[PDB]
């Protein structure tokens, strides 16, 4: 019985608090009170329509065939205005909806299945999912979170442990290159890949013939933001515009560098294209802690499309040929590592051999360092990695790419003076210690902009410096003051995230506790009643579990990430796909299959509930006669785990065979059969560090490489003379090597004049900030 009034008419949803910093005045005052640098704002000319065939003559046929729009919009208007960027912060105080909704259906299913099954780890799984729903929130944070994050970046760059250039730490570019030959081994781009000699639009071959139509340019994310000067547009809406701007920037830089006044011309070009150095401060979608919603929102520094394209032309042809890591090469690098197809078992073999031989082991992946020492596994992270970067760290990376990558077999460069100018003299100041845009505020960026094309490379170089210093200090244990003292020595902040003690014993336990029943145990299509012990390496988010069926370690997503993803799944996030009938149900099948694939299969309660949910949805589709095989075959794009499992289809339900297939190696592994690094093959990181400590490799031997190192020290007014010094090697003229040797000797002599010594990175920053 209820009242007529009533008759007439699980954790609660998180509602973010009202944000007092959601206005430019309140945000600017907050930054000023915290001594965070706000730049004097710069303006961008309004858009003007130009004919595509006049602006992009190489693409005339594409316009004629109606495959490319006949006009391009370029910032050449008579009036200039200050740009404004307003991100979407969801959920927020006024809107708590489907976006960022926890998976309450899964929570209810986990509860129903726990009541029917005696899984000993079931109560803890349910408690963890419930706790993640109650304490976390998937979404894009707030203005307060973004602003507090900027303060933390400034603190890392300038606070307790101010940043240090590699030169201040004590490394020349050549010494860093010698370390990188070991920690980031690279191959040269393919011989058929064009050298760095052209405007980007010249790398597009279009005639209409599908057999020959090709682009030699990097690939792009069509749906990603165009960045400045096209706020609110995607890369798909602005490709022709990005080509026009990237061609103009490189052309104007090249012409200015060899002009009668290189300083005036180069500074003018940099100031005219200032917006190419300013990133949109995009709030990253993550599973944030509810209590810290307004204290921390991670940011993506959204690079202008022309800058992204020019930087990617330098890095991508090298990196595409350099998937060299500890599982296939004798290097500490984890670049291109996948734990699938036997990857995790290769890591476990290396770890086990190190333990048996009483050897220390180090692995590097961008801002992640893994150390095995004293029967202990250490997972180390640079503290807010990107904030530690100086423009000189990126310049050292450019030096490494141009000397080890962009070089012909005879030692001649695979670039001309224009591209050496962009790469060495200008590019590092465009994305490091430059600026970002939030609302109408042009803010200083402390360190490198997170998300720029060189994010991984610059972070990897900073970790390389920390590791080289650890080797130099006699490998002090990560838990000691001697290890923590490397922060001040390098100017790079870091912290120990995990300490996995009694490693040898933990590995023995993982093998011995491997279940006899279920998936990868006796090979049935059921989770084990009692999962075995995981080796919680947190190796790029992965733990290792022993399989009795396959007699190898296989990866499982770290428990905490698995639980967070089960509690707050990412939505479809594609409005076009969402409007197609069956896309939502296909995405739900994908969500439950992918959570099982990455490690849910080994969690009996999670596996039971997720299997029921995907099977129930497949049965409904079968009864209804609705075919979603198309969406299920092309599942990767609709899953946060899509990049982890390429080449598999979800059209058939997950079975033990799926788990076997994703873990099957193409080849057997012998760690001793791994090739040595392409450069200095016989040398190890330890031998390189010893050589450096003794004062070796200060200067490269190659005259071409010496010109590139001198390029980092000479002021922009010397660019015309530097172009003349590089011209014989760049043109591969008869006797170029002797000519280069002579020109490098003459330039070294002229450098005795201190008035000619100024970093072009400082000159670039000054021109970018000019008002
Ligand atoms: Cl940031
Ligand atoms: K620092
Ligand atoms: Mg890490």
């Amino acid at each position: 019985k209820a009242s007529i009034l009533t008759a007439l008419m699980i954790p609660k949803r998180f509602r973010p608090a009202k944000d007092p910093l959601d206005s430019p005045q309140a945000a600017a005052q907050f930054l000023k009170d915290n001594k965070y640098r706000i730049l004097r704002p710069r303006a961008i000319p309004t858009m003007v329509e130009l004919e595509t065939d006049a602006a992009l003559p190489r693409l005339r046929q594409m316009v004629e065939d109606g495959k490319l729009k006949d006009t391009v919009s370029v910032p050449e208007g008579t009036t200039a205005f200050y740009p404004k960027y307003y991100p979407f912060h969801k959920p927020d105080h006024d809107e708590v909806g489907t976006f960022g909704a926890p998976d309450i259906t899964l929570l209810k299913q986990l509860t129903f299945f726990l009541l029917e099954n005696d899984f000993p780890t079931g109560p803890e799984t349910l408690r963890q999912v419930r706790e993640a729903i109650a304490t976390l929130q998937y979404g894009s944070g707030s203005y307060s979170g973004q602003l507090n994050r900027l303060l933390a970046m400034k603190g890392v760059a300038t606070g307790r442990n101010p940043n240090k250039t590699p030169k201040t730490v004590g490394y020349t570019n050549e010494q860093l290159a010698k370390l990188l030959e070991q920690t980031l081994p690279i191959n040269t781009p393919k011989h058929e890949d064009p050298d760095l000699r052209w405007a980007p639009s010249w790398l597009i071959n279009y005639t209409g013939d599908l057999s020959t139509d090709k682009s030699y340019l990097p690939h792009v994310t069509i749906k990603s933001s165009a960045g400045l000067p096209y706020i609110g547009k995607t890369k798909g809406d602005t490709t022709a515009e990005a080509l026009v701007l990237a061609d103009s920037f490189i052309r104007d830089l090249g012409r200015a560098a060899t002009s009668a006044d290189p300083e005036a011309g180069v500074k003018k070009t940099i100031t005219d294209f200032w917006y190419l150095s300013c990133g949109l401060l995009f709030p990253k979608g993550e599973r944030y802690t509810q209590v810290d919603w307004d204290k921390k929102t991670r940011n993506i520094w959204s690079a202008p499309y022309p800058t992204h394209l020019l930087l990617s032309m330098v890095s991508t042809p090298v990196m595409n040929e350099s998937k060299l890591n500890i599982t296939n090469t004798q290097t500490p690098s984890l670049y291109g590592f996948s734990p699938f197809h036997g990857g995790m078992d290769r890591i476990m073999t290396i770890i086990r051999d190190s333990l048996d031989n009483d050897e220390d082991l180090v692995m590097i992946y961008a801002d992640n360092i893994y150390i095995l020492q004293d029967n202990t596994w250490y997972s180390i992270d640079l503290e807010k990695g990107e904030a530690n970067c100086t423009p000189q760290h990126m310049q050292a990376m450019m030096y490494y790419l141009l000397t080890r990558g962009w070089t012909n077999e005879d030692g001649s460069p695979r670039y001309n003076p224009t591209w050496a100018t962009f790469a060495m003299n200008v590019a590092p100041s465009m994305v490091v210690d430059s600026s970002c845009l939030l609302m109408n505020l042009q803010l200083k960026t402390y360190g490198q902009g997170s998300g720029n094309a060189f994010t991984f490379l610059n972070n990897h170089l900073m970790s390389t410096i920390v590791v080289a210093e650890w080797v130099k200090a006699g490998k002090p244990n990560p838990m000691t003051k001697e290890f923590m003292d490397l922060e001040e020595k390098t100017g790079i902040n870091f912290k120990i995230e995990r300490e996995l003690k009694n490693l040898r014993e933990t590995i023995v336990e993982a093998v011995e506790t491997a279940p006899q029943d279920g998936y990868l145990a006796d090979g049935s299509d059921l989770p084990p009643i009692r999962p075995g012990k995981a080796v919680e390496l947190d190796l790029l988010g992965w733990s290792a579990i022993y399989s009795r069926q396959m007699e190898m370690f296989v990866p499982v997503l770290e428990n905490e990430r698995l639980i967070a993803s089960a509690a707050y799944p990412k939505g479809l996030e594609n409005k076009a796909l969402a409007r197609k009938p069956g896309a939502e149900i296909a995405y739900q099948i994908v969500r439950y299959e992918a959570i099982r694939l990455v490690g849910g299969w080994n969690n009996p309660l999670l596996e039971t509930a997720a299997k029921h949910m995907s099977l129930d949805k497949r049965k409904r589709l079968e009864v209804k006669g609705i075919d979603v095989t198309g969406f299920l075959d092309d599942w990767n794009n609709m899953s946060e785990f899509g990049g982890d499992l390429e080449g598999i289809t979800l059209s058939e339900p997950l079975t033990n065979q799926t788990l076997v297939d994703i873990n099957t190696p193409l080849d057997s592994f012998d760690p001793k059969a791994r090739p040595q690094t392409p450069r200095s093959p016989k040398k190890t990181l330890d031998e390189v560090t010893t050589a450096i400590t003794s004062g070796t490799y200060k200067d490269p031997k190659s005259a071409v490489w010496r010109l590139l190192d001198q390029r980092t020290k000479l002021r922009v007014s010397t660019l015309r003379d530097q172009a003349l010094a590089l011209k014989p090697a760049s043109s591969s003229v008869d006797n170029w090597a002797e000519a280069t040797e002579e020109l490098a000797q003459q330039q070294q002599l002229l450098m005795k004049a201190n008035n000619l010594l100024k970093s072009s990175l400082t000159e670039t920053r000054e021109a970018l900030e000019k008002t």
